[PDB]
Formats: structure tokens, C-alpha cells, sequence
């Protein structure tokens, strides 16, 4: 349980989903559609282009996470457990995914000889730089009015947002009109709750992190395989 759980189950499923649908399937619950370990092997294969080993019982479920788990191995990642993954442990089965984007899609990325998440927070500094009531500085409360969210977005496609319009002290504006933005317009998927986020002074980095991080493929082209479905 807890405000990091549900923001992580919400953007991590959604973030996973962003994918999958490449692959003709999603998930719907996360603490429950890994724990077979088919859908964790799909969702490698559609991110990173390679194939797997190919993949109804308890072995059988623990053998697909441990294919997952080898591959994950051979592209430098730590490594949880196979068999808390297939009980479905929540807290384990959201750091493993946490792993996964860590790894797939933030630490590959680099601005300015800068890498993962220091680069990535960079091309975020660069890209809202110019606007003056926006001032990036971290993965959290720098995003929570809204306006950095909306800046991202204007300064590659202006037509989308009138930004002068935009009051910072209307966050639950700011923030609805860039996450459903994004939806419509970019296919990004709503990976943050408008209504929690001014709920909140402590929004969870991971979640703020994959979040961004699908902004930056889907505008840079930089990483064909990562760019949302």
C-alpha cells in the first residue's frame, strides 16, 4: 500500500502498456500479469528489437520470469528474485520494472555528453529553459504546477498548447491539458493523476522520470524501438 505503490502501479503499467500494444496484447494488472513471466518476455523483446529464448505450472511460470531475468542479465542489469516475481510480490515486481525503463529506455539517453537520468534531466532543462515561469530542477515538485509538463510540449509542437494562457495557479488545468495532450496528440499514455499531483508535494521521481522519458522518445526519434505505440 501507500502513495509511492499507487503512483508506481499506475505509471509503470501504463508506461509497459505504451509498449506491449505493439505486440498485439497489455496488461490490466500488474501486481498479477508478470507473475507467468509471458508478457514480462514480450515486452523485452518489443523494446529492445532482440528475441528471447522461447518461452502453465509453477516451474513452467518460473522458468518464462527466468528467461526474462537472463536476458535482463546479459544487458548489464543488477537482479530481485524469480520467485517473488511469480507470487507476485508488488514492491519486487515494481522494482524490477523500475529496472526495466531504468535500463530500456532512460540510460541510454545523452545531451551534451550527458547520460541517463542526469541527461535526461538536461534535455528537460534545455527545452523549458525558455520559458520564464518554468525552472526545472529535479524529477518531483519542479513538475507539479503543471507548466513544465505543458512547456515540453509547446516548444515542439506550439500549436497544441497556448502557453501565454496558461496561469500557474491553475495547476489542475495546467496538468490536465498536457496529460490529455499528450494522450490525444502524442500517444503518450496518462502515466500521472492530475488531481493526486496537487494532492501531493512529493510526487514519486520514478514515476515523474518514465513519464518524461516517453516525451523525449517520442520527440526525438532518438531510439526508434522506444517511441510509445
Amino acid at each position: 500500500a501507500g502513495h509511492m505503490e499507487k503512483q508506481q502501479r499506475k505509471t509503470f503499467t501504463a508506461w509497459c502498456n505504451s509498449h506491449l500494444r505493439k505486440a498485439g496484447t497489455q496488461i490490466e494488472n500488474i501486481e498479477e500479469d508478470f507473475r507467468d513471466g509471458l508478457k514480462l518476455m514480450l515486452l523485452l523483446e518489443v523494446i529492445s528489437g532482440e528475441r528471447l529464448a522461447k518461452p502453465k505450472m509453477r516451474v513452467h511460470k518460473i522458468s518464462n520470469v527466468n528467461k526474462a531475468l537472463d536476458f535482463i542479465a546479459s544487458k548489464g542489469v543488477k537482479l530481485i528474485g524469480a520467485e517473488e516475481i511469480v507470487d507476485g510480490n508488488v514492491k519486487m515486481t515494481l522494482g524490477m520494472i523500475w529496472t526495466i525503463i531504468l535500463r530500456f529506455a532512460i540510460q541510454d539517453i545523452s545531451v551534451e555528453e550527458t547520460s541517463a537520468k542526469e541527461g535526461l534531466l538536461l534535455w528537460c532543462q534545455r527545452k523549458t529553459a525558455p520559458y520564464k515561469n518554468v525552472n526545472i530542477q529535479n524529477f518531483h515538485i519542479s513538475w507539479k504546477d503543471g507548466l513544465g509538463f505543458c512547456a515540453l510540449i509547446h516548444r515542439h509542437r506550439p500549436e497544441l498548447i497556448d502557453y501565454g494562457k496558461l496561469r500557474k495557479d491553475d495547476p489542475l488545468t495546467n496538468l490536465n491539458t498536457a496529460f490529455d495532450v499528450a494522450e490525444k496528440y502524442l500517444d503518450i499514455p496518462k502515466m500521472l493523476d492530475a488531481e493526486d499531483i496537487v494532492g501531493t508535494a512529493r510526487p514519486d521521481e520514478k514515476a515523474i522520470m518514465t513519464y518524461v522519458s516517453s516525451f523525449y522518445h517520442a520527440f526525438s526519434g532518438a531510439q526508434e524501438f522506444l517511441e510509445p505505440g
